[PDB]
């Protein structure tokens, strides 16, 4: 059992972006709310506490309880990650995004390629490609669910996750894609 996206919807939060976990190739907008993905020269203040090898960035805040629902603009993007991860995620490795890992999360592999991150990984049947995707979390059933928000119609679900422990917001905005990925993830409010 899920809700429809207008039910998801009425537990909206305020998520950004956690530029200090950020793979240090990533430019981060100053509202905290966009990602993309620089050259290789543009690099962020280094640190061992980023993500070295995997092209993602956490998301605030970290949450133990209640019902969560978040927002995400991909556009036209060809490739990305969103989802939400346990928080003792190891950063420092390239990490099979499973949910025995940690990792909840839905990818866009190329134009018409989608996949739940199961494992093994999960097509999903995707009629009209998505230009912003919702999440939502209810960590007391331990489900987590994603919708087409430019549809209006629902993903997928991973049910059962008996989630313990804070979770937070994952993003990637994937390879630069020889010039057709650049754009940046736009965490967005309903609307």
């Amino acid at each position: 059992n899920v809700p429809e996206l207008i039910g998801a919807q009425a537990h909206a939060v305020n998520v950004i972006l956690d530029a200090e976990t950020a793979y240090p190739n990533l430019i981060f907008s100053d509202d905290l709310k966009s990602v993309r993905l620089g050259n290789k020269w543009e690099r962020l203040p280094d640190g061992p506490q980023r993500f070295d090898s995997c092209i993602i960035v956490l998301g605030s805040p970290s949450f133990l309880s209640g019902r969560r629902y978040w927002e995400v603009e991909v556009g036209d993007k060809t490739a990305w990650i969103l989802g939400a991860c346990k928080t003792s995620i190891s950063r420092k490795g390239n990490m099979t995004l499973s949910p025995e890992n940690g990792y909840w999360v839905v990818i866009m592999m190329k134009e018409n390629e989608y996949q739940a991150s199961s494992v093994p990984p999960t097509r999903l049947l995707i009629k009209e490609p998505p230009k912003r995707v919702g999440i939502f979390v209810d960590y007391r059933v331990g489900s987590i669910s994603f919708y087409n928000v430019t549809a209006r119609s629902h993903i997928y679900t991973f049910a059962s996750c008996s989630f313990s422990g804070p979770l937070q917001p994952i993003f990637s905005p994937g390879t630069r894609d020889g010039g057709k990925n650049t754009a940046p993830l736009t965490i967005c409010p309903v609307g």
